[PDB]
């Protein structure tokens, strides 16, 4: 003790008021009730308020009666208090200055509050402390472009650029997951750049397996049922060899939520440097919780991610069961929006032939054409080529 | 004190039969003279009884000669309280429900009397347990590694090892419970160890059926609309005797708890020697109680099992329709939890073609590799053949 | 008092642990924290498990650890208590044997407390009764083929057999209700074998009018509007006596929940013998609450109660109007599933003319032929006949 | 004090009941157990209540058996003070009088606590007052044909009379607003009667601007985007003078309960009369609470309004997007029922061309013909002219 308080400056604001009507407009875009350490000046500042609200005119005599329908008059001194407070006031203009000197001193004591219960939690609870320190920040606070490595791909968007929300939208079994790593694949072995991948349907080794086939020619079903020729296994230490110099940053979560993805984004390239992020599949991304309303936050929050840390975004997405009602379209992907306007490109991936081959349409660009790019796609590598 | 009566009610009742000759028909079928509280009404009681049994009328007459004969009258009051109790019946008619409440005031003193009677013999006798349970049960009552046949599973596993719980998951349709039968069968044949199977959705003979067909190379639907060649009855008998031999031991219970299944193969292993337990399909395990956190606990459960009797468990698993939404995963089972920690060994069955070739995905293993191993399925003999 | 404890045994518990850590995992599957008898122990044995959760090693300097953090050091004993834990126990490995001893000491509180309760409940609540004894049941357990009489029918199924769930499908108005009493009627009448007939759409002497006039070949509209011929009359006087002999106990409780029907069945088959169960349609029986999952475990309760009893289960079950859209099949009640599997015989009924003929389509039969059988339907007796 | 009672007649009832227990009958139709103003009296006609909704005799032993088991025998002054109550009753068969007696004392208290209620919140909360008034006003109660214009129409109808609910239904943009306010504006303007109008979408001058254009004949765009010709605008001062005379009525409140509407009109009626109300569509008007059983409400209300006041009351509706599948029909709002009955006259709006003329079809009319009357609508003016 003492607590911070200005009992003249709290005077000064209520005796403004019975000054000049006009003067509780700036005090009360300043003040609530509760930033008055005295009860007394509380109840009044409440009161003048309450008589605002209705439209009436504040002045000495509607807060006097205001106060008396709530029985609090007597408890606040009576009229004759109400006229202190009007001697009180040296000038009604001065009312903002006032009001502020009330609001410093009532910042202060929450402060002080609020800092003294997290003293006293660190006595008590001892008993978790991650979360004591995670709610100690947060009370504290409450105070106060890149080459894909396909030629074609590359003419069309030129290419992946910063800042950029990229989405890559196909229906199960086209190819997506794999189109999305053979990229993040090109760009950590080709440039120097370091790309994120957050996989949460499939692990960080089961990943890296596609990749490792993908990289030095080793037939994927030859792994998985292993089985390998000798010298096919000569062919993964050179993969191994030029994929351990790359900077792929790979995280597995199951179901992340936006935050953790930004936060793990936020932390790596200020540490080592970040250009890319990919994302396996947006629909797996949980909100902030515990659908239609959610995901769209989710990707209002992805396209804030990309603008950031000026780095293009790589969300894939899942196509509704329309495109085979019906290639895929806008209208795909807008039952299941609003994805539609916070990205800036918006490609499917269509199989003509569900010819290896693959088509990738570019159906929307902001800064670029509209058009469809066609690669080859190999079934016994995972791979995505030219043509 | 004081035990449940209603001297009232007892009154009326003894009061009817003295009114109406025909209320002791009611009274009798309902009440026994030991149900009254009152010493002197039982005596009453039994005293009509033996009047109304030679077949002689029942009044204030009889009564009282029966009970000076047998020197009972004076301490039951004498003739002057059968006067009384004449005038303490509203109506004779009404006598089964003053009945009725004399009997239910008795049946509360039992309840006490045994209740009491438990709780003292659990301070007394200490000193037995497991008869005392039983007897309070009665008394309450009475008021009212190991080779698994593949030679490719093998070499990843070492194989089945003691101690161990093993989760096949699959799902319907694609083989699950053909696949745990065959090791079931492969090592109760092959090996001289025991193996306990619990089927909760097959009988027991429907269960050997298949393994009978599997066993000598019977056609399944053959057998299913019999129909039968000559010779392929004759591979049945060879089938019985070599199956005869076997440790085989079935509980084809619809839906037990986890406690039963760990009795009996407590009682199995100390009896005869256990070495496998499979149990078909986990989601249909009963939990202690009469479905999440149920689930934990039974897996929870299982591993504790096989630690218990140092055999490895091997526990039927369903997948949620999430591959088909998609090979299955983790995840597919992690929706449905938590089996994945108490699981030391997790395996997937996935069928390539739903090559009538099924792959064995083994997703987690403690001590050992992780990768997919290849087996043939044959339809007609519900069997899984090397490669 | 005193009450029934053992806090040697309690301390070689925790002993075994300090001495051994892998004393923790036998003494956990056998004993919860509330086991012990004495409140420092449960604080300790609490700590150990929260410790072991974490995957850190659980040793003395971990669980003081523990319990200074969570303020509870002092309040056991300090860690001198700890020590003398460690020297209260005579050999680690006898670890089982202990914590047995103290599981039997708070099995026995319970058998007290409970018991206790009950007697207490017994003078207070009297006031009920009947719940009194059933939860006083309840509290104590915790602290622990035939001929169908249609020749043809009878040909493919052999006829109705124990432990089998039959399942008779058909839309309203086809005729299925009458087709199961017909059923009932016939084993009744012409074989030794009691039926239990659970009506819960229609009342008991409903069901008994419309099997009058199939017994006795009697005008149905003729007893509805009556009406009726005098020797019609006496057609109805031998019917009766017919009728009076059969086996047949109908229960007409308006939507019973399968407990119910289970609990009344079960003490029929071993008073008077039980040989068949026909419930008037599935849709009706009430779950265990207060609709698809509901109905699946009624299904599976259904088919649980015919191996239980060993007697053939009838269950009547109704179509979707998917029939019309279309001869009925599999997929009309599947979307009501999932009787599909539990069933092993689906029957289903068609009238290929809404010919006063109607096809009995046996779609599912797990020891036997599938097939369409015909039977001729009378709509004046409400019977079906051979052909 | 003291408070109005009858000790004496609640004997005499309590009395009556043990002396024939038929008296029960009245005195439970009568009275409940808490207007006996004694405590005993309370749980003793409780205990009678409770032993006779069991079905079991009401006499001095059953309610003194039910009384010992809900402990309150002694309480009331046992089965001695029950023989006083069988002593204090001059006549069983005056038990209606006795009872009355008890029921009017029971009223007065009841009168008397609420009116102190009323007293004491008049000191307390002061602090509202409009809430007050109209809670005293509840807890104080608880203690206890017209020509429409249009000549073609006119024929049909005979026209809009007294007591009749008239629902006009039509799709967006079809022109339902301006048809009924161009009714409500012949009626008040030819004709001098009251029209009192709702509009719950569109705003009382906004309403004005549309009839003031209909009259007129000024161009509806012409003073939207005014623009305005000197004589056009000499012409609204014409259109002022002729509708300033007329009785029109408008409460352009947002979302109106019916209660309030009829409150108003109530009030119309009964100070300057009333002759017609129109509601500016009824799927805008809310419930009682905070849709389909709501409408139906609503529906019944409106009925019960225009019956109440004597009026036609025409509450316009809007047709389901069904039409444009198939002509609007009945069906369009039965899918939004239940409207169709309570209307005694059902008019749909049809525009041929969406020729600017319109069709009125009169789907339903219980006095009266059906068929379709025709009129010519003016885009520019917003009116229906005759043809």
């Amino acid at each position: 003790r003492i607590p911070p308080q200005s009992i003249e400056a709290e005077q000064a604001v209520l005796g403004a008021v019975f000054l000049d009507p006009a003067a509780l407009v700036p005090a009360s875009e300043i003040l609530i009730p509760e930033d008055f350490y005295r009860a007394a000046h509380q109840k009044i500042f409440h009161a003048m308020l309450r008589v605002a609200d209705r439209g009436e005119p504040v002045d000495l005599v509607t807060v006097t009666a205001e106060l008396a329908a709530s029985e609090q008059l007597e408890e606040i001194g009576g009229v004759s208090y109400l006229s202190e407070l009007a001697d009180a006031v040296p000038t009604a203009a001065n009312v903002e200055y006032y009001a502020r000197i009330v609001e410093e001193k009532s910042v202060l004591r929450r402060l002080i509050r609020t800092a003294t219960s997290i003293a006293q939690d660190g006595y008590t609870r001892e008993d978790e402390i991650d979360v004591l320190l995670d709610e100690a920040d947060r009370k504290i606070m409450e105070v106060s472009g890149i080459p894909t490595g396909f030629t074609e791909l590359d003419r069309m968007t030129s290419g992946f650029q910063r800042s950029d929300l990229i989405i890559v939208a196909a229906r199960p079994s086209v190819g997506k997951t794999a189109f999305a790593l053979n990229i993040a694949q090109n760009v950590a072995t080709k440039t120097n750049e370091n790309v994120a991948i957050f996989s949460l349907e499939m692990s960080a080794q089961q990943l890296v397996m596609r990749m490792l086939c993908a990289e030095g020619n080793i037939n994927a079903q030859n792994l998985r049922t292993g089985k390998l020729t000798p010298e096919d296994w000569g062919k993964l230490t050179m993969a191994m060899g030029s994929l351990s110099n790359a900077g792929i940053y790979i995280d597995d979560t199951p179901s992340i939520r936006v935050s953790d993805i930004r936060a793990k984004c936020r932390r790596l390239k200020q540490e080592s440097g970040l250009g890319m992020i990919v994302i396996d599949y947006l629909q797996l991304i949980q909100g902030s919780g515990r659908r239609q309303q959610e995901v769209s936050e989710i990707s209002r929050s992805l396209k804030a991610l990309a603008r950031e840390l000026e780095v293009p975004v790589i969300a894939l997405s899942q196509l509704s069961r329309s495109v085979e009602q019906r290639r895929p379209m806008m209208s795909d992907i807008r039952e299941s929006g609003s994805i539609e306007q916070d990205a800036d490109i918006v490609a499917f991936l269509y199989r003509d032939d569900y010819k290896n081959i693959i088509e990738i349409i570019i159906a929307k660009q902001r800064n670029g054409p509209v058009g469809t790019v066609q690669l080859a796609f190999i079934k016994e590598y995972n791979k995505f080529v030219n043509l």
